[PDB]
């Protein structure tokens, strides 16, 4: 069902946010091995998040829930931007561009925060 997916989707956003913030803390501490570990887990969770948003858009389309498709579309537009920020963050990490990495971390975390309120609305539309 569409509700079965939303339940997984809703749980994963706050986990992602927490790991982005842990990545930042570990980076300021110099714990680069843990930064890497956190990034490795973030790529998995982010892939999971994006796949669920698309699947729910497909599922909400089948049911004619036009309101949910629309909420899911603006969330997918944000996800696409986060994906590009993520890719730039990973390259900054590998290059040791500390100022780029630190700035990208801020931008990603703020985008992560901005996603959560809209996830709430999706609960209501399904």
């Amino acid at each position: 069902s569409l509700k079965e997916k939303f339940a997984e989707y809703e749980a994963i956003g706050p986990r992602i946010l927490e790991l982005w913030q842990a990545a930042r803390n570990a980076f300021e501490a110099g714990d680069l091995a843990r930064v890497a570990n956190l990034l490795a887990e973030l790529k998995e969770l982010f892939k999971k998040d994006l796949n669920l948003a698309n699947a729910m858009a497909a599922e909400a389309a089948e049911a004619g829930n036009k309101e949910a498709v629309a909420l899911l579309a603006e969330q997918l537009e944000r996800l696409k931007k986060i994906q590009a920020m993520f890719a730039a963050a990973v390259n900054a990490f590998r290059a040791g561009d500390r100022e780029a990495f630190g700035a990208l971390l801020e931008a990603i975390i703020n985008e992560g925060k901005a996603l959560l309120p809209l996830v709430e609305a999706i609960k209501e539309a399904i």
